[PDB]
């Protein structure tokens, strides 16, 4: 017997996102395994349901929500949870394919490639289960600002940093590079910089109702993006951002 | 009054890339722009037009090959901008309608489209839109069925010539090498570097490898060579991953 556990990429947001690659993967599956929603208001637990039922035309699959665990914060931590996670994972694919034999699937925001626990965490499940891991691509955040702005993620033949905010901030502007977009940053991190000869290209919520995208000189719109931030955060309990750093010296 | 021009990323092969957001855009277009086949085989311009046909519905959207310029640089772009603004001229001469091209993977990543389409704003009553597609990049990740990046960790994206000119990227170890044309990986001391490699990912013609770059180097080498001998073209992209 063998599982074969697809991590699909829905996309950023964009109920559109959805490629037919990601649909054909849900009509295939005999198991679906979907998060409840939790604390973090980010994972959007029911727009993944709704992406996922837009689209899900075998009769047979089940569709099963099961809750997530939670990081013990009085922590290896991390560690513990993602072990936790598997472990879960792990007891509902012998709970609905017994026989071990089936495909399964997990939906994963953007694409499961980047900053994501998802592929690490199956990796886990391995040595436990027999087991085969496919990936289907999404469209990522980064994709979705550039084409959001319009703009080009490379200047022409050079190259690009992907990074996160706290590598920014223990580490300044990365070398070997002009432009940066970075991610996983909940700060901000770009205002530690010096603003000499850098433009941004923000963006907050991308391709969802909510987006919010500024542009210009970081010495300039700095407060403005501080302020859209906040405010979008207030307002919606959460927010997630993203932008892309442009060196001109 | 205007002429939206929609760039919509079409993916990196398979017809299944294709977005439900690509789909729409494609509806919406009264002229979609597709070169014709060339010398340069690896723009499979019969593969674009499959794709388009696989999702087009609306039959009101006009297909219209075109005679694309060949190469100096910035004339071949100029050239290239006034091929599609003689094309929208013609075909939408009022002024007044929705173009697309379709572009490989994303527009956003190493593709000359969105800056040539610059040209046109000065030249036409322009606004320009972009839809994503899938790169090259996570193509090869998801056939791997491995992550971009180290956890929490820096990623490099380069070219193969960037990658000669100055050797292992500052500040990362992880490499993604885009618009190599022989196997620049080859230009680094190959210890404690490993190396997942792919051509004509997401095709039938896919071919992956991985291993340690001292020990894969040539079975690379030959295997891009076999596959550019009997199709006449090659694309391929590569990961390196530092374990130093
Ligand atoms: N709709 C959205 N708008 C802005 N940033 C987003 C976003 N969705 C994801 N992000 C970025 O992605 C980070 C989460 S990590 C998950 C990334 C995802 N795998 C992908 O392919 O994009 C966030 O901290 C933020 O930087
Ligand atoms: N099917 C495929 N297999 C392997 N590499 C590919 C590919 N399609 C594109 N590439 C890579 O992309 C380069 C062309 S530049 C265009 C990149 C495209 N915009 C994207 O998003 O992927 C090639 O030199 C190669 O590095």
């Amino acid at each position: 017997h063998m599982i074969e556990l697809s991590l699909i990429g829905i996309g950023t947001g964009n109920p559109r996102h959805i490629t037919g690659q990601a649909v054909d993967a849900m009509n295939a599956a005999d198991l679906i395994l979907i998060p409840l929603k939790g604390a973090d208001k980010s994972d959007l637990a029911g727009l993944r349901r709704q992406i996922c039922a837009a689209h899900l035309t075998n009769p047979a699959t089940k569709v099963i929500d099961f809750a997530l665990p939670v990081r013990d914060a009085s922590n290896k931590g991390v560690d513990d949870w993602h072990d936790a996670i598997a472990e879960t994972w792990l007891s509902e694919i012998t709970a609905h394919v017994p026989g071990l034999e089936g495909r399964v699937a997990l939906l994963v925001w953007g694409d499961p490639s980047l900053y994501d626990s998802t592929l690490r965490i199956a990796e886990r499940l391995k040595s436990r289960l027999p087991l085969t891991t496919k990936v289907i691509p999404g469209i990522t955040a980064i994709q979705a600002l550039c084409a959001a702005h319009a703009i080009p993620l490379n200047d022409i033949g050079a190259p690009v940093v992907i990074t996160t905010g706290r590598q920014l901030r223990d580490h300044g502007w990365p070398a070997g590079t002009e432009t940066v977009v970075a991610m996983l940053d909940g700060e901000c991190s770009f205002q530690s910089l010096p603003p000499d000869g850098l433009t941004i290209f923000w963006g907050a919520c991308v391709a969802m109702p909510e987006e919010v995208l500024i542009r210009g000189p970081v010495a300039e719109v700095t407060d403005e993006i501080l302020q859209a931030r906040a405010d979008l955060r207030a307002r919606h309990g959460w927010v997630m951002d993203i932008y892309l750093l442009r060196r001109n010296v």
